[PDB]
């Protein structure tokens, strides 16, 4: 029915369980599908968060997605998209009156949602002393305060702020807050069961937490260092960003519970970049690569098994998301890990596209 190998199930159960024998790695859970249908999932390990008596990692475990909020906050402006209320065209400095100054007012929407919009990965969070980073027009004017890293549509660089600047631009034209937004529209629109801002406290104990910075950090009912929790701060679990990854597998619907419509999803899936631009990855060169409406289309095709049109997105915790329309194909892993390792967060998908086989 599925048409997957499971000899790669057990050499990728043995590549977590390796890890974290080894100590590489505390704990591991991850779950695929072929067409819309959940075959093999699995969860590795334990995590102290609990201290002593290390508490299980298990399927329902909620963690946070880190950037995967960010795919919630580009599925939230097309949905602006669609009732008419944002055109991705839009210059931002029409908005956000702050940005109506050199380079910053050339911006549009559009070059939030691809990354384009050559903003810097992050913001100096310590060279801001004596403004409040919470609100939202103090955070803005420190924003065009800081050097523009390239201009408009010259380079690819991936933005922590461009999708904060989405989220604020969510809450000015829906005239409620972001978090408001995509909890009515989104979370709950989808169906998802274990999503939230802010984990209440009768399932905090059931959050997978592998330092006490997490801990405290579960704590808090808002961003330390954001206005609002747009590119990060959601918490989550393996089944609800399946349940995400399909709805754009399906073009915009998930069984009776449709987020898009199904040519808005086509465009968020296909490539928005200029061919030639340069890529930028956190001050380093990155491959070139197809990057949509905010869902990244690499990497796939090239040495990669994934195929071509896979598209995607990676979290820090680790976690990601792995869609394959070509196959019917979802994957989504929890990985926490404090360092990226690319053993632990990329190589598996070698392992799992190795496994399909003729659908
Ligand atoms: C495919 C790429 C990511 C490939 C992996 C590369 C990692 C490079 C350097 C270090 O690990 C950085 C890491 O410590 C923390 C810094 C940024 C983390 C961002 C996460 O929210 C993942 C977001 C990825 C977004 C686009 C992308 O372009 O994903």
């Amino acid at each position: 029915n599925p048409a997957f190998d499971m000899k790669q199930i057990n050499a990728l159960n043995g590549h977590y369980q390796t890890m974290i024998d080894n100590g590489d790695l505390q704990c591991a859970s991850y779950m695929m599908s072929r067409g819309g249908e959940v075959f093999a999932a699995e969860s590795l390990g334990e995590f102290t968060g609990g201290q002593k008596e290390k508490q299980t990692f298990q399927l329902d475990t909620i963690r946070e997605i880190g950037a995967l909020t960010a795919v919630f906050t580009a599925v939230a402006v097309m949905q602006l998209v669609e009732k008419g209320l944002l055109d991705l065209k839009m210059p931002v400095k029409l908005i956000l009156p702050a940005f109506d100054k050199p380079g910053f007012g050339e911006i549009k929407i559009l070059h939030l949602l691809t990354h384009t919009a050559g903003l810097s990965f992050e913001l100096d969070i310590q060279k801001a002393e004596g403004i409040d980073l919470t609100n939202e027009e103090e955070w803005i004017n420190y924003l065009v305060s800081t050097p523009l890293e390239y201009g408009v549509d010259e380079a690819w660089n991936y933005s922590r702020t461009g999708f904060v600047i989405l989220g604020i631009i969510i809450s000015k034209v829906t005239g409620v807050s972001y978090e408001q937004y995509v909890t009515k529209h989104i979370i709950e629109a989808l169906g998802l069961e274990r999503t939230y801002f802010y984990v209440p406290d009768t399932l905090k104990e059931e959050v997978c937490v592998i330092s006490e910075h997490e801990c405290v950090q579960l704590e808090k009912s808002h961003h330390p260092y954001f206005p609002n929790k747009a590119t990060s701060g959601l918490y989550s679990s393996l089944r609800d960003i399946w349940k995400l990854a399909e709805m754009f597998r399906n073009k915009g619907r998930l069984k009776d519970k449709k987020l898009l419509g199904r040519k808005t999803v086509e465009a968020m899936l296909r490539n928005q970049i200029k061919p030639g631009l340069p890529f930028y990855f956190f001050g380093a060169p990155r491959e070139e690569g197809g990057f949509g409406l905010g869902i990244n289309l690499w990497p796939a095709g090239d040495h990669y098994f994934m195929t071509e049109g896979t598209f995607s997105h990676l979290g820090m915790g680790w976690c990601g998301m792995f869609s394959d329309p070509a196959e019917d194909f979802t994957y989504v892993f929890f990985t926490p890990i404090s360092e990226f390792h690319p053993h632990a967060v990329l190589t598996p998908l070698n392992i799992v596209w190795a496994g399909i086989e003729l659908e």
